């Protein structure tokens, strides 16, 4: 099982699960979010490459990629992690990359709620 | 609205992200300029929120995103900004991140 | 030389540089010739009664480095985004907490 390493970021309550994945798979990605009860996310059309350069490379190397950006509880990440790997899971390179990264604070603009 | 930043000791810079509703998009860059806030990046998005949306891709909504980069210091003053000229009072009205960030670098004068 | 000596324990970075659209083909033509592992571009705007506003595009790379790697990456960056005219953008140096390649279930390294 996929454990994420968070020990560098000790009180930090918040994460974003950054999903970079095969524009084919968004629907499953959700869906399997949605049925877990994920409480929000944002969705960003990306170009990119990793390792293999794409297709040296130029920009018309650059392969199409659906970015998923997922703020969770700390408590949430791991689980949150695994499921999307899960679902954007096929086998073959390009398949994607998942990057966690900290949050400081959490607003909600109706309310002025925040954390 | 005060920001927790006590878990970032020593980081000097915040990047605030906001995600509101495309409409109050030029509200909320009329209210940053004049109040003199620079840098700001658009980006549009598509997104849910606790409601679940308008749930499955058709559900996401568009929403616009502004990212603006503030010294720790500006932090509660820029949100405070951000978040009165993005709201409407009804639910679906944004959310702003406040993200650490570790350099800054101008290009135009990078050594 | 990036300080990142408020991020102790810390092994990823992620370089965000926004600059002008038609210096992108020279960005990624640099950072390939010199070996980079990975990127991610977006397009977006920059902000330049209501008052005055203009929405200028701008092309957007994400490059996630181990911290060994941030300051050469930041210098390439920085140098082929370059014109010396007002407008060249900027380049931001962001932690990242854990990286995990989904076709293998790897993390960090
Ligand atoms: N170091 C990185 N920095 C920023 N974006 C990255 C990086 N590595 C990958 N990405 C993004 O994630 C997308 C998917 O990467 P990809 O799945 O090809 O990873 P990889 O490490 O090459 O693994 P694989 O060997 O399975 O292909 C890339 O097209 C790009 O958008
Ligand atoms: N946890 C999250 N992760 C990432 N993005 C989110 C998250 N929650 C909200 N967003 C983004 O912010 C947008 C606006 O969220 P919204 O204002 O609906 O927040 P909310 O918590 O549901 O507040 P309200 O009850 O006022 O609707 C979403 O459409 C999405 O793009
Ligand atoms: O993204 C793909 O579909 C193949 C290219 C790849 O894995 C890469 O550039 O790392
Ligand atoms: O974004 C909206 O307009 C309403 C939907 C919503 O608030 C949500 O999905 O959380
Ligand atoms: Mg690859
Ligand atoms: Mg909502």
């Amino acid at each position: 099982s996929i454990q994420c390493d968070l020990s560098a970021f000790p009180g930090v309550k918040f994460f974003r699960i950054e999903a970079i994945f095969r524009p084919w798979r968004l629907p499953f990605v959700i869906d399997t979010l949605s049925k877990y009860g994920i409480r929000g996310l944002t969705n960003t059309p990306v170009k990119g490459v990793g390792v293999q350069g794409g297709s040296e490379f130029g920009p018309s190397n650059l392969v199409d990629k659906e970015k998923l950006d997922i703020v969770v509880s700390r408590a949430q990440v791991d689980a949150v992690v695994r499921l999307v790997a899960a679902s954007a899971y096929t086998g073959e390179i390009g398949d994607g990359k998942i990057f966690v990264h900290p949050v400081a604070e959490v607003v909600r603009i109706r309310t002025a709620e925040t954390g």
